[PDB]
């Protein structure tokens, strides 16, 4: 997420992280990078819970069905009535997934680590090297290092329409889950999401929600009286804590009998029940640069 | 489909039959003829709905769309876990001669078409009277007959493609799966099918999909399972093979593999029918009848 060069540009970040038994976890970690010159590797760090232990390998659908079930506890909050963007289009999987190469650094040991590692992978120059420290370092380690640090290297040649994945196992230190949604520092200090997750065996944290949610700003229809409106609900079972954009259009069917359109929903939605948190993070922007961290379901 | 000579071999059946207005539908019918060696034409025939009316042309290599549309639905299905390459690891389409016959006319001057494309011998008429006629004629209905040629000297790195819109008669639509007869009494199903404009049968879908034979991974703990499943704007009726894999070597890694899904979907919303019999044996060799959407 922390990504360096910090030229790099990404999109379309999918995110699941799961309890695989009582003391470890697993991270499926995918993303889209642009860039066709790229002499040197991509490296991409995020912070974790903890240390690594293996790393796995995916089914070949669990990106799109991390994506379509993320998608579905959104659609219902969202009322689209338009059946233009039609027809399903003729593109085709074609590019084989690249795997980012996996290892693991103690929160602790990365500050006098980074250049080290920098080097390893041809960065050797005072330029990049600052440039790491400066506005990648500081994602990575604040003086109470008690979370660990995923590096993942990607190796230059990779094709540019292909989707970039890694996925792991690691073991939590203490019941807590970082969903790394926090990028490289900019100058501008304004950050621009793209990003769906699935995270299960949670505890609710309506605060932390209420804070990411509100700092969101959504895309624009361009309609002239659209409005963005706050939500802080509750259902049955479950927690929707998210922004939406709202705007009204006459009836094509009736008279005056206008129809209530709520689209571009992003946020929060927690299933108290499963206890689950789908997030959706889709072309927003946002001042807030940090990840989310929870408690996980103890017993 | 109801290929004659009854010893020929096909692959790679692909199907597109779509309303063009609220008289008319156009099937788009693809495969793949294997046998290089041929002197005497290809008399591929099936039932359709109705008499066609125009015999047509499409661009080239709509074969690989409408296949692409169909695998879309049912790779959704599947849990896979191999590496495969990106993609590529000529030959424009060739193309059948059409014509039109009803039941009745078939069924007596059947042995003059025959005749009329080097098929003299009473050897070829017996065969043909017993493996493919009997799949064309039947005496509870009227349906009507696509007549396809493919001329000798073809290419078999080809696709041999044939289209026409037809008039159905009796708002319905015949899916043509069905062969020509074989002694073996199994059947062998190559083919996707995309067909719109039809109503839900979840009954005839659940029959033909029970009676499938999935191919093989050759794994010990391979399983055939079956599954009718909605969406309810979407239903599922298909059968998978599921298997498990590891190796405790790295770390005590498992992966559940669940591969050739083969089936119906239908979308409830469009009322789109996508079938996948790819690779699938089954005794049941049959149509599928549908009902078209009435709007």
């Amino acid at each position: 997420c922390v990504i360096f060069p910090v030229e790099i540009d990404v999109s379309q970040t999918i995110i699941r992280d799961c309890q695989v038994d009582k003391q470890t976890r697993e991270l499926v970690y995918i993303n889209k990078i642009m860039n066709t010159q790229l002499t040197k590797p991509v490296l991409m760090m995020f912070n974790i819970s903890g240390p690594i232990r293996s790393v796995t390998r995916k089914n070949n659908n669990l990106r799109d069905r991390i994506k379509s079930k993320v998608d579905e506890q959104f659609d219902q909050l969202e009322r689209d009535y338009s059946d233009q963007m039609d027809g399903f289009h003729d593109s085709i999987k074609y590019f084989k997934d690249e795997h980012y190469s996996v290892s693991c650094q103690n929160g602790s040991v990365l500050k006098s680590k980074f250049a080290k590692i920098l080097k390893s992978h041809d960065y050797t120059d005072k330029k990049s090297i600052e440039a790491y420290e400066k506005y990648c370092l500081p994602k990575l380690v604040d003086e109470r290092n008690d979370y660990y640090v995923a590096v993942c290297v990607l190796k230059p040649g990779f094709e540019n329409g292909s989707n970039q994945v890694l996925s792991f196992e690691y073991n939590p230190i203490g019941n807590k889950v970082i969903v790394p949604f926090a990028h490289e520092i900019n100058d501008t200090g304004l950050y621009e999401y793209d990003v769906v997750a699935y995270v299960d065996s949670v505890q609710f944290d309506g605060e932390q929600f209420e804070e990411f949610v509100q700092s969101l700003i959504l895309p624009s229809s361009f309609k002239n009286s659209e409005k963005v409106l706050y939500y802080n609900e509750a259902s049955k079972n479950k927690s929707m804590i998210y922004k939406a954009l709202e705007f009204t259009t006459e009836s094509s069917w009736g008279k005056s009998e206008k129809y209530n359109w709520k689209i571009f929903c992003n946020g929060f939605i927690y299933d108290k029940k499963s206890k689950v948190l789908y997030v959706k993070l889709h072309n927003v922007t946002s001042a807030l640069n940090k990840n989310v961290i929870l408690n996980t379901i103890k017993a």
